């Protein structure tokens, strides 16, 4: 009827119109940015305590935002597209200017080959070959202002307002992240019900301040104005809050996501542990952890970071990282055992949250979800019956969604919300407890720390930190002697150089597994064998030499493990100490909208009518 | 000036118009389809000897296309979008109908649990658990009729007419593929100049009919009407043929591509051998072959197929595969050595073309080019200076191009050219030599076989095949006693169920590495260390225990190794015996046009003006 | 200003744009389709137990879906528009194929004049004049893919996900439908509070297993995981579920709708009982049941089906109907009494739910709502004061909406949800209780049957069925001896040949009465006379000779009775045993959106501005 | 090829054009 040229152009115009006709939601945040004030001479200015200020100049003595004008230049640079204005923003340690209003541009470092003198912490000042740590800029400050050829636009979708410093929800979330830091070397067998099987401890025992039972107690009894987040009924919560509300914390659901299948079985998804049978006749099984990646394979053993070595446990170390000290690659890892094969224990199966924190430290965006795809393909997992059936589509399509997710979430990070990272909050706690801050600056975090103290959690982290500060890399720091309430960090550099709300990993996670659940038969039961009339499931044995079976009543499904791995990687960041729970759940849902939109638009490219049912994280299954 | 909604829609409309305004070339093939005739009663019909007829009914005795009506129904189903008409096409063994003109629909198998009786070869009739081999349909018969949201349309780009059975070019290409089959277990050290370093033989020595020197002789002296393809000057060749013409065959350039960097150094690209240094402090180096895939790793050891075991070496085996016998997964692989680590020798570094043929047998489209990306990222390879700089874009963007390439090439495979696979040609040679075919049916391949016989190559393959037919899986087949001129095949099933011209691997290869060369600094020199004032490069040692250094005067570049790996995977199919050289070179260029087009369209999504220079396979560097 | 031609075309273009600019919701179902699995050899497949499989081949012994491939072909035919693919689907009894994956196409009947041998039940095999029952195809498989000139498109509106087999809601709904089957011959006086007036029993007394009081008990105490549907608070229910949640079950609200006016007065709407006064001077009154249909009249007496004769009470009968046995018109009806006028008792006023089930068995879509219109017109009911005022518009406009409703709901039936009919669920209960189903196939309905057994309801239906199987038409069936937990059916053929969710009657009901409430003065009080200071209302006397007055404190309104008749016809299907409650309430709301949309579009056709207020079923009154 | 929304609107536009393109007779008494 019409030429190929016209059809191809029309289909691309119709996908553009489809995208534009979708509802465009209005971007709303929690008002905290300009609400919380601090006294200046003859008036008051915004504190920006609840904001992402990492990289901007912080005061060396008080550890707070040095000049509010820096934040204004930072924001103005983000809100406009102008990189020249954004470059005017000071970065790292800075001198306060003589006249108020002027930028504290006085950048202490610029073209400086030696810069040890500017950093306050031994780690930072001696790090970069003795020259002193370098600065690091804000990664992708204007990625949310980039368009795309497919999927919904970065601003055509959104996330709800984040929790507030006053809120019960936020108090439980920071308590959860604090707890995870103290449970960071717990063996993953512990993160389930003992009824499923025998549990063990990590081979490397360390001075633990907190146990799994205590964390369940603290998370259940922590409260603001006599209200616990998990215990509060629906009437007191807004519609946004009702959706992401969680039940009473238990062994089975602690530190887990709330999508279908997360509560079932072990904490770690099978796809982070198992592999495929060897190509052709088997030399090994799925227990070995070799993914059938073509005719070669992928080792499912993550590199082992030295157990029980946290970072940013004192004021000096924390401050330098907050002033953009580049401390990447200063983590220490365990050496290999000459006698053992497979570089053990330098590489071991993900055994503790530290190992998962290490995984998500260097993972390549879609890695976990591509690897899952390969495992399912190697197992002979069936595709959606509604789709007329190869792997080539799904293998590429799981990658495609990742970048579209990042653009959407970058807008939410920098342009919309600009939520502070858990480190920054951990700082406010410490800084508040040492009577710092001008006048009424830190009054908003009073309610927070009182609740965290009333459950005895701050006593634990101070006890944790004093042991952590006995290490020689930070023992010489002035603040190591006194009490420290900072959040123990898995990485020396801490969080990436971008805002907390809208998680990059969870947005990518949400977008990727949604594609996997769409293509594959989500109901398909992964049969990893049977044992004594019960279905076989794996989790790491102690020390990470191999896997250890757990026997379940019902077998694990495709959607369940795909939902669980999404949580593992997203929540893995929380274990590392760089995200709150809201960053996972709401970003999960954001990436879902991106993935669905791309599938809806690619629907037009086929000359036939088919349909692929894709399960939602909220219990339904939308049809595309 | 205007809302975000409108801009996003406009940019997608402008990318659609940009795509439509690009020149749309007309699709032209080599006329062979309806040219070559065979006698029927009271007239003549098309033979379709030069066409892809795999799956359609072949005659059990003569081994040729049984009924030309089947091919007409096959074509009509492809050329229209109608799957109902395409399903009418018979598939596998069939009975010839009583009235001429009618389809040989008489499908021998349909709902048959036992189907051993229909297959002529012991392998096929006893394969599927003793029930007999199953049929396999034509993979993606209408994938070339699917549109896309980005890049040029599947029909908005094309490839030139393929070589003809009469041509000098085709005679050299089949001679090249025959030679590769006989050199399939040669050690990769042999495929370069001895001046570069010491060469070795494979640990598993086998009765070789052909040597490397003889192959160079045969390929240089093979000729049709006194003209060698490599020796012919430009005046006798058409503009299409001049572009893909190669020089005199030598040790350094034999079985290699003609892009920049292919001639330099070892045959295998570094990216198929080396890995990264271990994350953090090194437990191993790049020589180990562990790619830094996040915090885990990728083993660069391919699974070892039993050396010197080829397939389809007699008439019975060949015929059944040509009648769509599903013989996938019937290859045998070597067991592991209990004493050795790393499942050696069940998995070894790609040591012989057999190992590369195994790699490309099961590789996941973009695997080799994603793995290369990861290696470059781990090495700290710099990006294009013109681009304002993460990995997230390039990591996703290398995958994105793959599916767009497949749609373009599927149209070229099924809709445009429909070239016969090298197996089918190998059949025509055998079938011609046994005086089969009605009247003047096989006269077109006379010139071919005379030239292949005059260089003494057919004497070699008959000598190869008689040794291959001594194996017990095929010794009981009737044709094993007599002479066989069939092409030895690496896989039991042989080629995929789709036409030869337009290679899937090479199109994907061409599209992927073009993206990698675009993003990365193509000029960057990979420094894998120095030794005695010369630059270190690796190739597999004998038996594949580890790598073996080769010292070069100049160091290897990013573009060179990216171009070499593109050839390795594409030409790897030729080693397996499923593609000619033209399938590589022209598909390489097709994928390049796809990749460039996608980059040109994604150029609009950025609110700023930048540029990324991307090197071409033909010597220039286009700017996008 | 412009010609009549242009205006007419513009108004039709503006109504098209208005329709397109309305919000287009995304279609989401309850995920059950591919979730519930059953074991096949070397893996697992979808059971499709929760899906509509009526017509597809069911296994003769186990009574479950024979081949999952049949369902895939069924779905693929629906999801595409291709009738050729849909015709490939097998229908009725079938042979299972020798090779797995292949369709169980092996259709047992095709061109068969005698087909008694294929059916398992005496009714079916001897039905069609002794030749044996015929097949029946799926009615309107692609009606949801048809557009319209007015109102919203079939896919431009939707319904929420249906209840699940695990859910408390579904357990109460099936318990409600089971109860209705056992109360099917109860006198309609019983379905209200005794305070309103004297109640009576049906003249034809039958062995009742259940009473009205027991049904109220069972429906109130039935529960899953200790939660009753009616007793559950809002926090445990999703927003969809909160809307359609009902209060504690009582005499007044049992088996009734939840729109305004449903709870008031007798169960049956006045419009199904009363007529008009005779034209001119009265020979009769409104009590006679003669509607003033022009100068003739409509008899309000439905044909009396033999009391207490249910169908599909054993396995044989149920199975044949599930295999598409055409058993329409095999119901028996009562003969007339020669002495009595008006063909009594062969025709009587709707006295029992059986009579309402008979009404909705053969009613002509809009009949009940057209008849209501005529009654209101004859009574001199006033139109909406906002409308500038004949009957011609409303008389036609009530019909207009019906077809638009059917197209919308057909899409929801076949394309979106594909929910199983109550018969199919009743089957799963029986089939589960006899230990049928492979492995873990019927585990999802375990929770269901345990709850239904714990309230003693299954004891009742087995007691009901054994008495029902004493009839000679089914006593010779093998399964009549043993226990049967099947749902007693009012019709021999059972439900229509289309999915359960999205009711045809309720969608049409919702669309029609919405038009009637829009045009008429919804507040107008129907004054059927007064008696002793109280307002007269009618309900059937015992035996159905005439009507019986009930005296109410307040008089009945137009909207109330129009809402009650909507429930009567919709819920009348539930009494017949072919729909759940969700099918009524959500379809009611679907038809409302259709009716409102048509009125909004026809609003443009008038050159003047007026408005008509139309009451909603959810308490408000939208203005158009 | 195109979304359900567009088709539904097009079909209603084509029925409007069909109606307008029919011959319009002149009214004579």
């Amino acid at each position: 009827m019409n030429t190929r040229r016209q059809q191809a152009q029309n289909i691309r115009n119709n996908a553009a119109e489809l995208a534009a006709n979708r509802p465009h939601p209005q971007h709303i945040n929690n008002k905290e940015e300009y609400e919380y004030r601090r006294p200046k001479k003859d008036g008051n200015e915004p504190s920006h305590i609840a904001n992402f200020t990492k990289g901007l100049p912080h005061d060396e003595h008080t550890g707070l935002l040095l000049n509010s004008a820096d934040y204004d230049q930072f924001v103005l640079g983000i809100q406009s597209g102008d990189t020249t204005d954004f470059a005017r923003t000071p970065l790292g340690p800075a001198e306060l200017p003589k006249v108020h209003g002027c930028l504290s541009k006085q950048k202490i470092d610029c073209d400086d080959d030696h810069r040890s003198g500017f950093w306050k912490s031994q780690i930072a000042q001696g790090a970069a070959g003795g020259d002193g740590a370098k600065l690091r800029a804000w990664e992708s400050a204007g990625a949310g202002l980039v368009f795309d050829l497919e999927g919904p636009d970065a601003q055509a979708v959104t996330m709800p307002p984040a929790p507030r410093l006053e809120s019960p929800e936020l108090t439980s979330e920071i308590a959860e992240v604090y707890s995870q830091a103290l449970l960071r070397d717990i063996h993953f067998s512990q993160l389930r019900d003992p009824g499923l099987g025998d549990q063990v401890n990590a081979c490397d025992s360390c001075p633990t301040q907190l146990s799994i039972y205590e964390a369940i107690d603290i998370l259940n009894t922590v409260q603001i104005e006599g209200q616990n987040w998990f215990s509060a009924n629906c009437c007191d919560l807004t519609d946004d809050e009702q959706a992401r509300q969680r039940p009473l914390v238990t062994r089975q659901n602690i530190f887990r996501g709330i999508a279908p299948g997360d509560d079932v079985g072990p904490y770690l998804s099978q796809f982070l542990l198992i592999g495929n049978n060897a190509l052709g006749g088997g030399v090994f099984g799925q227990e070995a952890g070799h993914i059938g990646y073509g005719a070669i394979r992928i080792d499912q053993r993550v590199r082992k970071a030295t157990p029980c070595k946290d970072f940013m446990t004192n004021f000096e170390t924390w401050l330098d990282v907050q002033n953009g000290a580049d401390l990447r690659g200063l983590e220490t890892y365990v050496d290999a055992d000459p006698g053992k094969c497979r570089e053990f224990p330098a590489y071991r199966v993900i055994t503790t949250p530290r190992d998962l924190a290490t995984y998500v430290h260097y993972d390549a965006l879609y890695e976990a979800y591509l690897n899952a795809c390969l495992i399912l393909l190697g197992m002979g997992a069936p595709f959606d019956p509604g789709i007329p059936f190869g792997g080539p589509q799904i293998l590429t399509l799981v990658c495609e969604a990742a970048t579209r997710g990042l653009k959407a979430v970058r807008f939410q990070k920098f342009n919309v919300h600009r939520r502070l990272r858990p480190e920054a909050l951990g700082g406010l706690v410490d800084r508040y407890k040492h009577g710092k801050g001008a006048g009424d600056e830190l009054k908003p975090v009073a309610a927070l720390v009182e609740a965290l103290e009333n459950v005895g959690l701050l006593s634990k982290v101070v006890a944790h930190n004093q042991l952590q500060n006995q290490n020689l890399d930070r023992s010489g720091d002035p603040s190591s002697a006194g009490d420290n309430y900072f959040l123990p960090m898995a990485f020396p550099e801490g969080s990436p150089m971008h805002p907390s709300y809208g998680a990059g990993h969870a947005t990518v996670a949400g977008a990727c597994v949604t594609m996997l659940k769409a293509f594959f038969d989500h109901g398909w039961q992964l049969n990893l064998g049977m044992a004594n009339g019960k279905y076989i499931s794996y989790e790491p044995n102690q020390d990470g030499s191999s896997l250890q079976q757990v026997l379940l009543d019902c077998p694990l499904t495709v959607e369940g493990e795909l939902n669980k791995i999404a949580a593992n990687i997203s929540i893995g960041r929380d274990w590392a100490g760089v995200h709150y729970f809201t960053d996972y759940i709401e970003s999960l849902r954001l990436g879902e909208k991106i993935a669905i939109g791309i599938l809806e638009e690619q629907k037009l490219t086929y000359g036939e009518n088919f349909t692929m049912t894709v399960p939602l994280y909220d219990g339904g299954s939308i049809q595309i």
